[PDB]
């Protein structure tokens, strides 16, 4: 017999579908980010890279897998074929055109008419997060396309730009990012909103403590914090070309929660209809619990008369360009 | 007064010296893929990055400190100066041109590292330094004659990756994981590694006294092939990429995790192998190494079939001859 | 409206079933250790634990419960009734005292195993209780699953310890240390002297003298003290709790995860060295998400072979004469 | 030529000073409990134990280390010398005496105070420069005693205080909201024990305070009761002693976890003992519980809590019982 053979004896061939699998779509920097994150993270039994770039997919794929001796993640794949990402239960979704804004979005939809159909057939069960922008627009097309109920179609939102946030309140008060608290919600990019009455150490709102807090009369300008939150991508790029490790990592976070169904609230683009007085399908962030099936639940915010028409105009716009798509 | 001041009472200023502070010199593919694997470790309190681009570097520190939220490394430092390096444990270089001759390679990055290696040691004179840039072998020699560092606190990264490599493609023909897959790939790295046929086993059994001709012409499975794949993957993936990072990075991390943890655990990376091998010349080559916080601290006695033993010669021969000539 | 409702909104109700959940039966010293290193390594979303004692397991519950901020397991559940296990992927059996010890945990088996099988009729079963190997041939026979899901923990500590030693010995962590401990748990237990190695260097080769009486570095008494260590251990604290919990977790590790990684644990040993009883003794198994699906067949010297079919017959003996 | 020497040449023979060791003093349960839980998180390169039963003691040792192929903390070793505790980075004390019953709080107080002042000044002859954690109960006063003797400066002397009760506390919140205990914050501050005060005002989930939202939160008039749930946090431990005998795993984790902050000098802020004097009206030497930013040198800096009326008063009057008992104590 093959050395194989006479080395291990089987007991059974029957092998059984993946139970802890993860897609990832596109293999970008952001794509492959996401990836070595979740690799390290220990969240998937396998992961599986779908691209329409043959040669660099098949590269990224092997040079994850020579690093096996050091992971716990024993099967890897890829391939331009959808048939590898079966029974996924989370799909991540990175690819998309970049930058007209109609236009723009149209030809993301296009893109999506063929990505998520596609995703849909391999997995109808999974869980879809969409990290491609702008990603509250498009967590709305994928949403659309698949037929998936709301819970299962997530935006990957603001859950950065709040990662930033705390990063950014930490440098400013001496704390570790992870006992700093503070929000932002909305849209995704200029547009989104800095919950000041939120922001605290210990319990301890900062607003009330300093009441001008993200005013025009802030002596100290804490407004500036939030502007350069929605510059760090512009900053980051000018820099070196992209951003990917941060986003990697946040999206990773995202994935934890929901592969081990921990019901962490995060902010992520999910359906607002009915809040803020919004009556349009559009998906904005806001805090929502995470895990198995999803989002499962919302927090409501109390947000100030400003604040609510922040979140009212960035939907009208969202819905004014929406409806114009053509599916 | 302040916010800051109105929220938090200070008890004192003092002090503030890194205690397992970690340097990567050159923000390459290789060097952040590094980065981020160390990173996602745990394995140090403040991470310091290098390079001369000084807006790439600014870029990928950002990048980095923009997902602290989720790491549990407190500081993250960079600037071309090497003033940020101060008081590192260990310093991972993966600075150099990359490459595409190899004799062109070792002229440049000599030339780099005359530059790289004084600037590190006068901040960090404790440090083990842990080189990745090639052609290691000949490099690892380089940054132990310019540092004036004792032996065992300059180690190549070698065959490590040569051998996680091989032990994946193992575990793909057996149907295990490659942690329990075991066997060692030794010598130069890269082109010219050699496996040593005789340590491959599962669970203690050894694969060549099980099937006699394993690693032989006479071989009807061709076992042969997998080493031959250790290097053919390599340059598969520099085709299909452009480059390699992520298994590089994983390794890197694996030899970081051993040192900073001082788990003295055994890998093989690239020592100075003289007195070995009848090799009599200062030549660092892959040897099974017990790694800890004082770096290479023992290493382990390879039995070497003759025509194991002679690759590992005609690597040293080879080695030695390119380095006797060099001008520090 | 309450508070909770002015503060979430609800998408959708319905309740899920754990996808990763894990049941230890048993807590006691071994139970608890086992629960703890289970819970640190982030293998389940839901830890069922079950015992007779009423109060102690209460106690022990929300004990856990109350460390869950510092966990990633969102749920830990306790009952003297079986209910309170279903769905498990891995149910671990600790139960049981510390001729009689064997009828004693039979009797017991008796009851568990089958209201095991009744709340998760496709787990797999890890059988720790002592003496493992008969028990876990119990375990096999009452549940009537196929033998690929019914795994002893057997010499996985065993080999443990040793590699311990070994690494005490050669100033090298165990992770380096490579050595195997097979056959049957505790006193008969077998050390392949030929697979012990450091980088793939033969120890045997470089030492022939390695495992007999006239080496003078006395390297079969590494293999006594393994053999020795619970008994010293339980002279000392009146038991031993961490590193089964430690070996324990590993096993659940490579099963919850699928890694195929390789251990020495207790399977059916039927067809291999002779032997021809239904016994269950520790080779080299492959563990992953079916349990044991693999085995490696580990070249042993006659001696060897002789000292597990000796055990495998032993094991039989008591065997028969058992009453299920 | 040994079989050692045969397979592995030297190129030194060591040995460098510990860089992250840990002490742990007591292997009772919860001693063990924390020692399995800084292991299982691999916060040290060395643990050391040190109590005076010599048996049970080694056998501690000898069990944790038959599972050192599972773990990535190189050296554990014990004594009841505490030379084996030399130039550790973080002790942490876990001894005391049981009580007797009957007996006065004072008397009990005092019967600790006479091991630590066999313990302490070991603890100081070998690390000189440790951060000393006094897990031990009565937390606060026992924190205060390891500081007297000690001579250390205040930073580096940290009791455990009411990290395991705001644990607790947000554990009991995330069962009543469906969130899990990350997302739900929430502190409980002052003397660890039966006068610890839950402070409603910071209670919230994304920011959202529940006071806020509902205003009668932990009132005596809430239609929900949430003050049931504090009595749940200041009960707890009875419920678990009088079921199980003890209570030791949720203050291993609790430990590891101020571990983790001081080792990796991550500058996050736990609620633990601190010396308060010049807060809140208290104008003695007294350690209680509020929050503060850990790291490498201890407690470098603590949160001003806004706390109400009857929330200050609370504080207070802890502080008058507990400088009441100190000031009595032989040391
Ligand atoms: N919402 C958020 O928080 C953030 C979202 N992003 C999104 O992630 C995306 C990825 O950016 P990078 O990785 O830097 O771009 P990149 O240029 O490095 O790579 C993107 C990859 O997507 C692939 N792709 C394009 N269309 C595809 C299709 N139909 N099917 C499969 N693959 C396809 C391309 O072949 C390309 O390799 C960005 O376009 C952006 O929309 C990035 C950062 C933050
Ligand atoms: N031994 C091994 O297993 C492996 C070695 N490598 C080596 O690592 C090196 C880097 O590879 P890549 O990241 O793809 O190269 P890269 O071109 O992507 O980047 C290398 C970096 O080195 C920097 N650099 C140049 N001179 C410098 C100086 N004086 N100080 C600091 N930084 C300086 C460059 O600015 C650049 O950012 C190469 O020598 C490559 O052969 C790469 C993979 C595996
Ligand atoms: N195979 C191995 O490597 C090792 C095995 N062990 C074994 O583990 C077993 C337990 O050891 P300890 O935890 O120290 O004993 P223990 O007495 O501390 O705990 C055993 C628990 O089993 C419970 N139990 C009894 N009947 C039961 C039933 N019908 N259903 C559910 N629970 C029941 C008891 O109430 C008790 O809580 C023993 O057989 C011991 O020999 C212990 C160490 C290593
Ligand atoms: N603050 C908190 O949240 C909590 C504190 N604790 C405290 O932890 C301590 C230990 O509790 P358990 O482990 O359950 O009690 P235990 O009695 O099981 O263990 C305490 C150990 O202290 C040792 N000891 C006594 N005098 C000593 C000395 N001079 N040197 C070294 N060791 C000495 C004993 O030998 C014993 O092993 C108690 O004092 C208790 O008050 C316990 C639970 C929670
Ligand atoms: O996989 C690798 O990537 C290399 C090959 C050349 C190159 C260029 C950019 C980035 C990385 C790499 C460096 C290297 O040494 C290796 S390892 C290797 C190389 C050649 C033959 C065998 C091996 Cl194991």
């Amino acid at each position: 017999a093959t050395l194989k053979d006479q080395l291990i004896y089987n007991l059974l061939k029957e092998e059984q579908t993946p139970q802890n699998k993860i897609t990832v779509v596109g293999v970008g920097a952001v794509g492959m980010a996401c990836a070595i994150s979740i690799l390290m993270k220990d969240l998937a039994d396998e992961l599986a890279l779908v691209d329409v770039i043959e040669d660099k997919l098949k590269g990224e794929m092997m040079d994850l897998q020579h690093g096996s001796l050091f992971l716990r993640t024993p099967k890897i794949v890829s391939g331009k074929d959808y048939n590898v990402t079966a029974n996924s239960k989370l799909v991540i979704i990175t690819a998309g055109a970049r930058q007209s804004r109609l236009n723009l979005v149209q030809r993301n939809v296009n893109i999506f008419k063929f990505i998520i159909p596609n995703v849909v057939k391999y997995s109808p069960n999974c869980k879809l997060l969409i990290v491609s922008n702008p990603v509250d627009i498009l967590t709305y097309v994928a949403w659309k396309i698949s037929g998936f109920p709301k819970n299962r179609v997530i935006g990957s939102g603001c859950n950065l730009d709040s990662a930033r946030f705390r990063y950014l309140m930490g440098e400013r008060l001496g704390v570790h990012p992870l006992s700093c608290h503070g929000w932002v919600l909305g849209e995704h990019g200029d547009s989104s909103v800095p919950v000041w009455s939120g922001m605290n150490v210990a319990g301890v709102s900062l607003k009330t403590l300093h009441p001008d807090l993200g005013t025009d009369k802030d002596k100290e300008q804490w407004k500036e914090v939030h502007k350069q939150v929605v510059e760090s991508a512009y900053e980051v790029i000018k820099l070196k070309g992209y951003t990917s490790w941060a986003i990697g990592l946040s999206v990773a976070d995202l994935a934890e929660s929901i592969m081990k169904n921990l019901r962490r609230v995060h902010p992520v683009s999910t359906m607002i209809k009915g809040l803020y007085g919004i009556k349009d399908d559009v998906f904005l962030s806001v805090p929502c619990i995470l895990g198995q099936n999803g989002i499962s639940d919302l927090v409501k915010v109390t947000l100030t008369s400003e604040e609510e028409a922040r979140l009212k105009k960035s939907a009208d716009t969202l819905w004014g360009i929406q409806k114009e798509l053509q599916f």
